[PDB]
């Protein structure tokens, strides 16, 4: 059985190796109304989805374990913590779930903290003294792998109640894109769908009024095998491409709203770095940069990985060599995503795999 505090690795939980599969769900029907109910039965689809079914426990292991993590969070989160402590004993337990090894399995990219009018990327680096208020919104993010299968999942946080219609405008459109989303549903629709139910809520927060707006700037994404954005964007707005979705895609549908602009920009010191994709092997003579590539490739390969996590690993003196690999193109940086001052954003991510017999909400159990 599962500790309290949790150490025990999921994969010890199950010893047969089998991981309970998420919430799943039949797809949502076409225009004239013909119903996707035959991929349940078909033999064709079937097949194609056992053939793929090592691939799905993969993604089930790594979101038993975000599941167990956010459960754990959810019972100690206060305000009064640093930013670093509640970072830092989110990932102990991620590290011990997970059963870190090497690139195999473990983190996917860093624990996302952002605050307040910050929406997306903020993780504290070292020497950050932050501590959470009472009244701050705080979106926590972090993500799980097995084998590269990642698990993208994220939970909005606050202690006091007048957020409360803020988040539920949020949770509500990120279950209306789960719902939407689906084989052959053009990505345009399901940002359509979220737009329409998030800007239906209207808000008072500290007696002034707002209509929740989505971050129209911000948006879900297509997840590939060691590549948290594998291309295919899932908008939060109305205008997108009319690009549809394909059998056996694995999407992190998040959505995020807003009381200011609904639109973010670059701010504050960056934490988060990732490798490029695109990018091949480059041949380095500069001995720090040549180092600090070689520890990139051997822990993270392509996953996101920040600061705090160079520190971790024993590295010093890093700073010119990670700038170095970001203007050499090879590391691209994620600064933290901020909305105007005085704002307050909140969001709801969950991992879903279109399987060819169902939808499955893998991060939900
Ligand atoms: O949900 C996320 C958290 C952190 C990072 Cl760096 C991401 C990058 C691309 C897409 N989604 C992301
Ligand atoms: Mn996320
Ligand atoms: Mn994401």
């Amino acid at each position: 059985v599962q500790t309290d505090p949790p150490s025990v690795p999921i994969c010890d939980l199950y010893p047969n190796g089998v991981f309970p599969k998420g919430q799943e769900c039949e797809y949502p029907p076409t225009q004239d109304g013909r119903t996707a109910a035959w991929r349940t039965t078909s033999e064709e689809k079937k097949a194609l989805d056992q053939a793929s079914e090592e691939i799905w426990n993969d993604f089930r292991e790594a979101a038993e374990a975000h599941r167990q993590v956010r459960k754990y969070v959810m019972s100690w989160i206060k305000p009064g913590m640093t930013m670093i402590e509640i970072c830092e004993k989110l990932e102990d337990c991620s590290r011990k779930l997970i059963k870190e090894n090497g690139l195999n399995a473990g983190l996917a990219f860093p624990t996302g903290c952002s605050l307040n009018n910050c929406a997306a990327h903020y993780t504290p680096n070292a020497g950050d003294t932050t501590v959470l208020q009472y009244d701050d919104i705080c979106k926590i993010d972090f993500g799980t792998h097995i084998s590269g299968r990642i698990i993208d999942c994220a939970f909005t946080v606050t202690f006091n109640p007048k957020y409360d219609t803020l988040l539920k405008a949020v949770k509500d459109a990120t279950n209306t894109g789960i719902k939407c989303a689906g084989i052959d549903v053009r990505l345009c629709d399901v940002g359509e769908a979220i737009q329409e139910v998030m800007e239906s809520y209207e808000v008072e927060i500290d007696g002034k009024t707002y209509q929740v707006k989505p971050i129209r700037n911000l948006n879900g994404h297509s997840i590939g095998q060691y590549r948290i954005h594998a291309g295919k964007t899932v908008p939060i707005v109305k205008g997108g491409e009319a690009t549809r979705m394909e059998e056996g895609e694995v999407y992190a549908i998040e959505t995020f709203g807003s009381t200011g602009k609904g639109v973010v920009h670059d701010d504050m010191e960056c934490s988060h770095y990732m490798k490029n994709f695109d990018v091949g092997h480059v041949p380095i003579r500069l001995p720090r940069t040549k180092h600090l590539l070689n520890v990139i490739n051997e822990n993270f390969g392509t996953l996101a990985f920040c600061r705090r996590w160079l520190d971790r690993l024993g590295e010093s003196k890093y700073l010119m060599a990670l700038k170095n690999l970001c203007d050499l193109g090879i590391v691209d940086p994620y600064p933290p995503l901020c909305d105007i001052k005085g704002s307050y954003t909140a969001q709801f991510e969950h991992t879903i795999l279109l399987r060819p017999t169902c939808k499955e909400v893998v991060s939900r159990g």
